[PDB]
DNA sequence: TTTTTTTTTTTTTTTTT
């Protein structure tokens, strides 16, 4: 079969402390917020850490505030909201984080 | 002053023939949809369905007269998540044709 | 009573189109910027020094705004003049200006 | 080396009196010269450039002969001794890198 | 869902002890 690509590579600065979730039937995953601006228009992108290892890099040295440089993969997720219609969500599935601030 | 970096690199397969639109109080803007594949088995194939919007003038001619159905390019953009709800769109500034 | 002399002369290319400033309570003035370049060979080294031009005499203010274009070869002569200027924050800040009174077209 | 390719001129001419006795900083002997402008009672309009010698041997005469209230005439180039200050702008520090010194009178 | 932070796009090439 032909393949395919799906690639993303962002560099922006952290919303908000991450937050590792961890869903009864699922595996354990690192989420947080990552604002790149144009300058001011701010785009934001919602980022979800699942790989092992990296994810608890992630949840350890992630800070609000903080700048980085990550790569991954588009994710048009989905979930139910409060009267359980289907919603779509976009995320981010980062494989590489490079940390750029002290 | 600081600068950031938002940057998509696709390949994959148009799903339907592109159209003219207004979007964002622009146009025309080109829109189509590209699928992209990954296998997946425990053999299947998860398709991710991308909408692709073209602002850039003269780009947004070409990927009008020259995108087609089942062609097959690589593209490269920026995400916009079209946010009103979400609307998720690949701003797309780069195009290579790879097959029809 | 006793005089002083402060004179510059310069040859070089133009880096950007002049721009004509007008100022609420100040003359106009024709401001490009000009490098003057040496190029050594030991391969090929260069170095630019950018001057600052500031054009308020009549007349040649407007012979400048007409003329002078990025990338064009002139002659000039003038004068040093250290500037003073306020940033966002109320300091005093230096910037350096060539007070050009003649200018020559080269190309 | 040796110039190549396209030439430039880049050449100052300064007149006046010495503010200092010069000092010692590639080792570097600067000082202070100041030029007059009368303008219109009549009044005084005082520029000070900054100068250095870094030529060898000149760099000795000018620590040796040039005094504070010497006059002088000299020649140079400008240099505008960019650098980047604590928070990555840049800033200027212009100096008048002479090349020639004739010796007028001194107090 | 709310949220982040601040180093940045000037020159030419017919010729030089
Ligand atoms: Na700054």
């Amino acid at each position: 079969l032909e393949r395919s690509l799906n690639r993303v590579h962002l560099l922006g600065r952290v919303g908000q402390d991450p937050v590792l979730r961890q869903v009864e039937g699922k595996n354990p995953v690192t989420i947080f917020s990552l604002a790149t601006n144009e300058m001011q228009k701010t785009t934001w992108h919602r980022i979800s850490v699942f790989r092992p290892g990296l994810r608890d890099v992630a949840y350890q040295y992630v800070k609000k505030g903080s700048r980085i440089y990550l790569e991954g993969k588009i994710d048009y997720g989905e979930y139910m909201d409060k009267n359980n219609v289907r919603r779509q969500a976009t995320t981010i599935i980062a494989d590489n984080i490079i940390f750029l601030s002290d």
